[PDB]
C-alpha cells in the first residue's frame, strides 16, 4: 500500500504522534507565521533523517534539542508541493521519539486557505480566514506527513487581532491577551483524539455563537446566527441516533460553523467543529441531510479512516449509508428509500458526465499523478452507498447490516484502513453468509468503471408523484400547457419538488414554451432553496431561456459551493447567448474566489 499523494516518509519509517502549533494570523500580509513542533516516533532502527510534505511554505529554521539542524527543500512536484528532508542530530532506535520544531510562514496563495477582505464578509468591517485541508492541503499550512495513514493529537495557540475570534477542529481551551502584543488575542485549543492531518482546521473572523443543544453551539457572523440556529436545530436529535448506530460520540463537542458563501463544499467534517455552507439556509430544515452526513463522519472517516485517498469511498460510502439511516429514523423508511433512489440518479448523472469508461468512475481509484481535487466527485459517495445498500439487501436487511456497521466502526476505530481490510472484515463478520458474498461481482463493483453491475431494489412510494408530474411535462404538447396549474404541487414536499426538477433536468432541454409555462404556473423563480433553484436554473439555461442568464450568473458568483458553481458555469458556457458573459464573469471574480474552486472552474471553462 503506497500513498501516491504524499512525498513524506511513510508510516513504516516514522509516525507523527503529536503536533504543538503556535502561530499568528497576519491579515496585512495574508500569512500564517509560526512554529510547528512535531513529536515523531521512529518505526525503524538507526533513523537519521526523514521527509515531510510542504506546499508553498517558507521555512525559517528547524530546531531539535535546542539547536538548529540541517534540512533541504526538494524541487516542487506540481500539486504535491516540495519534500522537506530533515537531518536528525542523533540516530533513533525503533520507538524512540523526538520533537522537531519547524519555524515557517505560509504563502498568500496557500492552496489550503481563503483570505477575505471586509467587503467579502457579511458585516463589512472585519476580514476573515478559513482553511480547507482535505485532501492534501494541510501541507500548504504546515510541514507534515500529509497522509491519512498517520494520526496524531494536537494542541494549538493562535494569535489574532483582538477584535476577532479563532476556532479550530479541537476543544476550546481559553483565550488571553497576547502577552507580546496588546492589539492581539491568543486563543488556545486541544485535540486529545488522534486524527489524520486533513482534519486540522482553522477559522478567524468576527464570529458569534448560539447554543442549540447540550453539546452544540452554532457559530457564524452575527447576521447569520438566528437563521443558522433554527436551520440546524435537529443536530442533537441526529447525534443521538448516530450514537445508537455507531457507538459513543468520542469527540466532546459537536459545534457547527457556517462559513461565508465561498466555502467549496456542503460540509467538512472537522472534528469538534463541522463546517457548513450557508447555502443550507433554506428556512425550513430541508437540507439537514448534510448535517446528518457530517455527524456520521464522527465515526466513518474520523474514527475509521481511509489509509490512502485511493480508498476514499470507505470514508464516503459508509457516511452516506449512515446519513440515510439517520434521516430514515427521523422521517421513515420510505423516505430513506426516496433518498437512496435519488442518489442512484446522481450516480447516473456522474457516470454520464465522466463517461462510462472513465477511470474516475471506479470505486477504488488510482491517484498516481492526479490532483485529488480534480478527481473529486459524487462517485465514491453514491457508488459506495449503492454497494452497501446492495449488500444490505443481499444479507438480510438494514437491522443486520447495521450490526456489521457498528462492529466495523469498533474494529477499526483510531486506525486507517484499505478496501481489502474492509472486505476481509465483511467476510469475517458474515462468515455464515459467505456463499451469498461470493455471488458479488467484487471486481466490477470495486475496480470497473461505469454503473455498477447490479441496481439495488428501491421503494417507489414517494418517488412516483415526482415521476408522474415530470412525465406529464415531458410528454405535454403545446395544447396541453394550459392544463398545468399551481395545484399540481400542493401535495409535494420540498424534497419531492427537487426530485421532480431532477427527473425533468435529466431529459433537458425542454421546449422553451414549456419552461416559460412552468415559471408562469409554479413561480420557481421565487424559490430560494439552493438545491431547487440550482436545478431549475440548469433546466432554464439548458432549455435556452435567455431570461435565466442573469439569475444563473448571479447564483454562480454569489456563492461558491462547487456542486452549484461548477455546473452553472459549465451550462452558461455551453449556451451561446451566455458563453462570453460566463468567461468574463469568471475572469472578473477569479482573484476573489476560493483557490480550489477558481482552479476548477478555470479548467471547466478552458480559461487560463
Ligand atoms: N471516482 C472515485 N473517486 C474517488 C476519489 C475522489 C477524490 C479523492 C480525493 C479527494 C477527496 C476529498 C476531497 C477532495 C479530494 C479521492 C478519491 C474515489 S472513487
Ligand atoms: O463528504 C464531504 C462533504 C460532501 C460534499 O460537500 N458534497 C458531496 C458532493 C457534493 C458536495 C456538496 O454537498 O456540495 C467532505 C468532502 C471532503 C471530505 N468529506
Ligand atoms: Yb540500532
Ligand atoms: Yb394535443
Ligand atoms: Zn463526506
Amino acid at each position: 500500500i503506497v500513498d501516491t499523494c504524499s512525498l513524506a516518509s511513510p508510516a513504516s519509517v516514522c509516525r507523527t504522534k503529536h503536533l504543538h502549533l503556535r502561530c499568528s494570523v497576519d491579515f496585512t500580509r495574508r500569512t500564517l507565521t509560526g512554529t510547528a513542533a512535531l513529536t515523531v516516533q521512529s518505526q525503524e532502527d538507526n533513523l537519521r533523517s526523514l521527509v515531510l510534505d510542504t506546499k508553498d511554505l517558507t521555512i525559517e529554521k528547524v530546531v531539535i534539542n535546542g539547536q538548529e539542524v540541517k534540512y533541504a527543500l526538494g524541487e516542487r512536484q506540481s500539486y504535491k508541493g516540495s519534500p522537506m528532508e530533515i537531518s536528525l542530530p542523533i540516530a533513533l532506535s525503533k520507538n524512540q521519539e523526538i520533537v522537531i520544531e519547524i519555524s515557517f510562514e505560509t504563502s498568500p496563495k496557500s492552496s489550503a486557505l481563503q483570505w477575505l477582505t471586509p467587503e467579502q464578509t457579511s458585516g463589512k468591517e472585519h476580514p476573515y480566514l478559513f482553511s480547507q485541508c482535505q485532501a492534501i492541503h494541510c501541507r500548504a499550512i504546515l510541514p507534515c506527513q500529509d497522509t491519512p495513514s498517520v494520526k496524531l493529537t494536537y494542541t494549538a495557540e493562535v494569535s489574532v487581532p483582538k477584535e476577532l475570534v479563532a476556532l479550530m477542529s479541537a476543544i476550546r481551551d481559553g483565550e488571553t491577551p497576547d502577552p507580546e502584543d496588546p492589539s492581539r488575542k491568543i486563543y488556545k485549543f486541544i485535540q486529545k483524539v488522534p486524527i489524520p492531518c486533513y482534519l486540522i482546521a482553522l477559522v478567524v473572523g468576527a464570529l458569534e455563537s448560539r447554543q442549540i443543544g447540550p453539546r452544540t453551539l452554532v457559530w457564524s457572523e452575527k447576521e447569520q446566527v438566528e437563521k443558522s440556529a433554527y436551520e440546524f436545530s435537529e443536530t442533537e436529535s441526529m447525534l443521538k441516533i448516530a450514537e445508537d448506530l455507531g457507538g459513543p460520540y468520542v469527540w466532546g463537542q459537536y459545534d457547527l460553523l457556517v462559513l461565508p458563501p465561498s466555502f467549496p463544499y456542503g460540509g467538512m467534517e472537522n472534528p469538534c467543529l463541522t463546517f457548513v455552507t450557508p447555502t443550507l439556509l433554506a428556512g425550513d430544515k430541508s437540507l439537514s441531510n448534510v448535517i446528518a452526513h457530517e455527524i456520521s463522519h464522527s465515526w466513518t472517516g474520523n474514527l475509521v479512516t481511509n489509509k490512502t485517498w485511493d480508498h476514499f469511498w470507505l470514508n464516503e460510502g459508509h457516511t452516506v449509508y449512515l446519513e440515510r439511516h439517520i434521516c430514515g429514523r427521523l422521517f421513515g423508511e420510505k423516505f430513506r428509500h426516496f433518498n437512496a433512489l435519488g442518489g442512484w440518479g446522481e450516480l447516473q448523472n456522474s457516470v454520464k458526465t465522466f463517461g462510462e469508461t472513465h477511470p474516475f468512475t471506479k470505486l477504488v481509484v488510482d491517484l498516481t499523478d492526479i490532483d485529488p481535487d480534480v478527481a473529486y466527485s459524487s462517485v465514491p459517495y453514491e457508488k459506495g452507498f449503492a454497494l452497501l445498500f446492495y449488500l444490505e439487501q443481499l444479507l438480510g436487511g438494514p437491522e443486520i447490516f447495521l450490526g456489521f456497521l457498528k462492529a466495523y466502526v469498533e474494529k477499526f476505530s483510531y486506525k486507517s484502513i484499505t478496501t481489502d481490510d474492509w472486505k476481509d472484515f465483511l467476510y469475517s463478520y458474515f462468515k455464515d453468509k459467505v456463499d451469498v458474498l461470493n455471488q458479488v461481482d467484487w471486481n466490477a463493483w470495486l475496480y470497473s468503471p461505469g454503473l455498477p453491475p447490479i441496481k439495488p431494489n428501491y421503494d417507489m412510494t414517494l418517488t412516483n408523484a415526482c415521476i408522474a408530474l415530470s412525465q406529464r411535462w415531458i410528454t405535454a404538447k403545446e395544447d396541453d400547457l394550459n392544463s398545468f396549474n399551481a395545484t399540481d404541487l400542493k401535495d409535494l414536499s420540498s424534497h419531492q419538488l427537487n426530485e421532480f426538477l431532477a427527473q425533468t433536468l435529466q431529459r433537458a432541454p425542454l421546449p422553451l414554451g414549456h419552461i416559460k409555462r412552468m415559471q408562469e404556473v409554479y413561480n420557481f423563480n421565487a424559490i430560494n432553496n439552493s438545491e431547487i433553484r440550482f436545478r431549475w436554473l440548469r433546466l432554464c439555461i439548458q432549455s435556452k431561456w435567455e431570461d435565466a442568464i442573469p439569475l444563473a450568473l448571479k447564483m454562480a458568483t454569489e456563492q461558491g459551493r462547487m456542486k452549484f458553481t461548477r455546473p452553472l458555469f459549465k451550462d452558461l458556457a455551453a449556451f451561446d447567448k451566455s458563453h462570453d458573459q460566463a468567461v468574463r464573469t469568471y475572469q472578473e471574480h477569479k482573484a476573489s474566489m476560493h483557490p480550489v474552486t477558481a482552479m476548477l472552474v478555470g479548467k471547466d471553462l478552458k480559461v487560463d
